[PDB]
């Protein structure tokens, strides 16, 4: 039988951000995607490690452009919080999503379109 959880959607990948035409990686965690007191999607990520941090902790916004690279990739565009750019903070950055796979990186990426679109 299948157990409870708050989050619908779980399941573990590494967080990767585009700074100086590179990708570096954020934190090793897993995503989970559940429910907000409002209409929309709250999506949150803890960190694999040990350590309980919060590694990217925003709100799915209205619009929000999506880019499925590789079989197993995944790309998107948001604001991330905490923002590593102080200049860019309010302007969004690129971020790659890599699953196990390639399977995962697809239904997260179709989820997101649904997600968005309600």
């Amino acid at each position: 039988e299948v157990k409870e959880e708050d989050a619908f959607y779980s399941k573990k990948c590494k967080l990767f951000y585009k700074k100086d035409n590179e990708f570096k990686e954020k934190g090793i965690g897993t995503l989970h995607l559940k429910p907000t007191a409002n209409q929309k999607t709250q999506l949150l990520v803890r960190a694999d490690t040990n350590l309980g941090n919060i590694l990217l902790n925003v709100l799915i916004p209205p619009n929000m452009p999506c880019t499925r690279t590789g079989k197993n990739n995944v790309l998107i565009v948001c604001v991330p919080n905490p923002p590593i750019d102080e200049k860019n903070a309010t302007m969004p950055v690129t971020m790659l999503i890599r699953v196990k796979t390639s399977e995962d990186a697809d239904e997260l990426h179709k989820i997101l379109l649904e997600k968005k679109d309600a």
